[PDB]
């Protein structure tokens, strides 16, 4: 169905029990090393701080970090690569009490402990070398 | 004027005296590290070999390489960064006898010696985190 704009920006609120659901596909083959980035921002401004930075180099690695008062903190690097060459992916990011949990196509794949309270989030941006068909933030919980 | 599709693909031929002219802008601020990539390919297929790979991490560095029978060769890394935060750029890549020369906004900025004859080029792709308003390959010379 219909392609969403990329870069994709949605005003957002997160707390324990929130889920962020993303369906998309890499624009090109893994040999060409397309990226995916998901940033949970503290303001609508793109230069604002990032509570949770998630950056996939498809076929190679994933880095997670925070950007706090304009400065990148301690990088976490994973070689875990559940994404499949040439395939649509479904990404879901759950806000648990102590961490973000990243599911890829239904499989727990990455976690990242909260450095800043999730309530600081005001915006989610999804960008780099993908098409997007679906984006949702859940708002069911108190 | 009118935005070209990104990723941008044009069938191309190059030889000594050819110029490739690119006008675009980074989609986001340099703090968010948008990329630009220009690949001179040996076939229309995106998985084909790359005679000249040019990859800008805006505000940080540039890497140049070739991908030959599916394998990346010796990386050349530059910290030269003439690109200006938030600005439109004009990139021109001249095919000289012994190298590619990269001009940024009229300023000689990078060169890369031919590893494969430029006549092997059949396609140029321009992609990653930019908008494009202009792309030209010159065809004036014998
Ligand atoms: O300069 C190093 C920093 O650069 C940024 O682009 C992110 O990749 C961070 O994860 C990293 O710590
Ligand atoms: O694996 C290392 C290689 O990876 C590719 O993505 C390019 O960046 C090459 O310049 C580099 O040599």
């Amino acid at each position: 169905m219909s392609l969403l704009p990329v870069p994709y920006t949605e005003a957002a609120s997160l707390s324990t029990g929130s889920t962020v659901t993303i369906k998309g596909r890499p624009l090109v083959c893994f040999l060409n090393e397309p990226y995916l980035q998901v940033d949970f921002h503290t303001e609508m401004k793109e230069e604002s701080d990032i509570v949770f930075h998630f950056q996939v180099c498809f076929g190679r690695r994933v880095v997670m970090n925070s950007r706090e008062y304009g400065a990148w903190k301690q990088q976490v690097e994973s070689k875990n690569m559940p994404f499949q060459d040439g395939q649509e992916f479904e990404l879901s990011i759950s806000v648990l009490p102590d961490k973000y949990q990243v599911m890829v196509n239904g499989q727990s794949s990455y976690t990242f402990d909260h450095r800043i309270k999730p309530e600081a989030v005001k915006m989610v941006q999804v960008w780099r070398d993908i098409s997007l068909t679906k984006f949702n933030v859940s708002y069911l919980k108190r």
